[PDB]
């Protein structure tokens, strides 16, 4: 059960993510400031998800379940078309195709410790981004 309001413990390689997809130093700059205390909502009701990410300046709300396609956007913002797979018993992962136009390969996965963490990857081609989270 991933459901709660979950809080970030650890960050790894975000600034980076964002500059091989291109992100200028200004932008890149105020993202990682702006994401250094998220507040990250998610409603699971078996295979159905809501997940809920606030940063300072943004807000980005998806629902989905496993298995159906469904609209993002790519960590830099794109309009992507998603689809989230169960890959073993306690973590998810996502396949993103951009609605418009071509990019970097992203993806991303969400995977619960029995430690009650939340470890969130994401990808663009060869260089992964690792941030962990814990409930409030
Ligand atoms: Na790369």
């Amino acid at each position: 059960n991933f459901s709660g309001n979950w809080k970030i413990i650890r960050s790894e390689n975000f600034e980076e993510l964002l500059k091989v997809l291109g992100v200028n130093v200004m932008l890149r700059k105020i993202a990682v400031a702006a994401a250094s205390k998220p507040a990250v909502e998610i409603k699971q009701e078996g295979d159905t998800f809501y997940i809920k990410t606030s940063t300072t300046v943004r807000t980005t709300e998806i629902n989905f379940k496993v298995g159906e396609e469904f609209e993002e956007q790519t960590v830099d913002g794109r309009p992507c078309k998603s689809l989230v797979k169960w890959e073993s018993e306690n973590k998810m992962v996502c396949e993103q195709k951009l609605l418009k136009g071509e990019g970097p390969k992203t993806s991303w996965t969400r995977e619960l410790t029995n430690d009650g963490e939340l470890i969130l990857t994401m990808t663009a081609d060869d260089v992964v981004c690792t941030r962990v989270y814990v409930r409030e």
